[PDB]
């Protein structure tokens, strides 16, 4: 199980990034829109438990399937 569960905190649709915040991470992680796990119409919740992997692209964290539980 190389994925880690938490809640996404704040989230911007109009720039294309938000901030999560992982439960064994209690440091927050920046995400995009650009690999969600929601089909289409790109929507979140605010205080919404979700998952992920710390992706990298820019420097470290970084989205990495963000998917809603």
């Amino acid at each position: 199980s190389g994925k880690m569960t938490g809640i996404v905190k704040w989230f911007n649709a109009d720039k294309g990034f938000g901030f999560i915040t992982p439960d064994d991470g209690s440091k927050d992680v920046f995400v995009h829109f650009s690999a969600i796990q929601n089909d289409g119409y790109k929507s979140l919740d605010e205080g919404q438990k979700v998952s992920f992997t710390i992706e990298s692209g820019a420097k470290g964290p970084a989205a990495g399937n963000v998917t809603s539980l």
